[PDB]
């Protein structure tokens, strides 16, 4: 009957704050495969794409292990996570019939493998250790590269191609879009992605049906990219029960981060130093310079749909700031 | 040997004869001519690079290159190289470009097309290469020939940098970097643009020499020189040229072959049951290579006036070829 209670868990999947840490344990730490199975029934993806179920949960499992089990933060909750938080801002009712059925696959798919193989540390230290993965990237979107090159690899494994039937004009546009979707979520290119954002609300045209008007390719992969980017950096929009977990695994994978840091003689990472970090201000930090920015211009731009969600997060922000003082 | 010595004199020479330095240097043209530019410029002592580890480096760096592409091989690398060095000694940019910056130009040269197979971008993002899998289809060739160029460092006594400091080491990648993505032909269009932009804001002395203040200017120069320099061959005189010409066409031709027996488009100039060489060199030279050296001749005015000459007396020359 944990199954049933699975399910039962799973109903929640178009809601923001949707249990993923029960969901994780509920599903036998298949997470990520369980929430984009659903979703996938949810939005009809296996019948518009002709994707087998056998191979589309072969391919998630394979994904899902690929995942370091090891890591606090960037690890296959954290990927179920994003998706879950994409499949809901996709169905946004600003955004509702503006993007293709292969336009939503894309943002889904990449949300799913857009950390896969992540070691738990940062570009910045990868590049500092003289790691393999920065001498075969040339330092640049070091992990986000990675992620890409080993979600599509896998597509390549024994029943694993749920693209098999999409058409080849069909796979070319997807691939395009999936590569510029995670390499948007380097957060080296936050400040240009979220003055772009800016731009288009301030500019920004809505048809005779009150939708969004997306009218070119660079406009649409914006906002996708955009909206995955958002789901990425959304822990602290979360009910605080969820984000409070979040805020424990990420300052854990930064503390082992600054440990490694530390033994090497490196410069300690900011928010790295268990001997001097403060987890509260750090949060406070991160929603202010950060996360509140880019959500509150996210939210202009589908006002008002993200209204709740700007609420909880900034309720959440006076929480953290609360235990300061 | 003492013939080899005689044609290296040439080093600072537009026209060297690096097909002659190839086969008198027992096919290491890359190694002997990166080692008479690093003396003639000093670069050994002033970066305390140990010769024998120069050596070790420029021979392992060379066999990385392969013996059985016509056209992007090692003594390729060798002329951009050569052709580079001489840019670089341009009267408008004296005083231009520090140590540091000169030995990033050289370096990033000779590395920038280490282990090419012969075939496109194109071609490796349309055949699902395990490449383009690895590159997710951007710039393919440029970052592997990096990732290439700077693994070999790491081999048994190649570390040519172990005596620069860490940030002389971390600013000296950075260029690199920034000067071999810049060679990917897909961005050919835009570092032309900035070219441009700089020659309408070009700020200079009285002596007719460029002043570049800002790094951002200076590795767009670097950018779009190391770019003339692989794009260099119809500036050449003629009897060089039309052996490149050879290379190119040959290479091309064989990536169509292979389109061909798997079944794609048939990229430009690479089906040789329509292609027609001459017309082709005409077309690059007038919507590429022109624009590329009219725009740089602008910007180092004149002083590349003979070079300009020469690409357009070759131009003529394979129009008149054509019936
Ligand atoms: C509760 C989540 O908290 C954070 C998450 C992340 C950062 C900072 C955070 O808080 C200080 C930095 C960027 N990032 C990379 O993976 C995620
Ligand atoms: C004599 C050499 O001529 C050529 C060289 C190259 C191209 C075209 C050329 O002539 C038609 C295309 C771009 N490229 C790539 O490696 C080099
Ligand atoms: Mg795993
Ligand atoms: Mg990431
Ligand atoms: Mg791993
Ligand atoms: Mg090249
Ligand atoms: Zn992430
Ligand atoms: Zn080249």
């Amino acid at each position: 009957e944990q199954e049933d209670v699975l399910a039962k868990e799973l109903e929640d999947v178009n809601k923001w704050g949707l249990h993923v840490f029960r969901i994780a344990e509920l599903s036998g730490n298949r997470p990520l495969t369980v929430i984009m199975h659903t979703i996938f029934q949810e939005r009809d993806l296996l019948k518009t794409f002709k994707i087998p179920v056998d191979t589309l949960i072969t391919y998630l499992m394979t994904l899902e292990d690929h995942y370091h089990a090891d890591v606090a933060y960037h690890n296959n909750i954290h990927a179920a996570d994003v998706v879950q938080s994409t499949h809901v801002l996709l169905s946004t009712p600003a955004l509702e019939a503006v993007f293709t059925d292969l336009e939503i696959l894309a943002a889904i798919f990449a949300s799913a493998i857009h950390d896969v193989d992540h070691p738990g540390v940062s570009n910045q230290f990868l590049i500092n250790t003289n790691s393999e993965l920065a001498l075969m990237y040339n330092d640049s979107s070091v992990l986000e590269n990675h992620h890409l090159a080993v979600g599509f690899k896998l597509l390549q494994e024994e029943n694993c191609d749920i693209f098999q039937n999409l058409t080849k004009k069909q796979r070319q546009s997807l691939r395009k879009m999936v590569i510029d979707i995670v390499l948007a979520t380097d957060m080296s290119k936050h400040m240009n992605l979220l003055a772009d954002l800016k731009t288009m609300v301030e500019t920004k045209k809505v048809t005779s049906s009150g939708v969004l008007l997306l009218d070119n390719y660079s406009d649409r992969i914006q906002v996708l990219q955009n909206m995955v980017h958002c789901a990425d950096l959304s822990n602290p929009t979360k009910p605080l029960q969820l984000y409070r977990q979040w805020t424990d695994r990420i300052m854990e994978e930064f503390f082992r981060q600054g440990d490694r840091e530390r033994e090497r003689g490196m410069e300690i990472s900011p928010m790295c130093d268990k001997h001097n970090a403060s987890v509260e201000k750090s949060q406070v930090g991160f929603i202010d310079y950060i996360v509140h920015p880019l959500w509150e211009t996210w939210a202009d731009l589908v006002h008002p749909d993200a209204q709740d969600i700007l609420d909880t997060l900034e309720d959440n922000r006076e929480w953290y700031q609360s235990t300061i003082p």
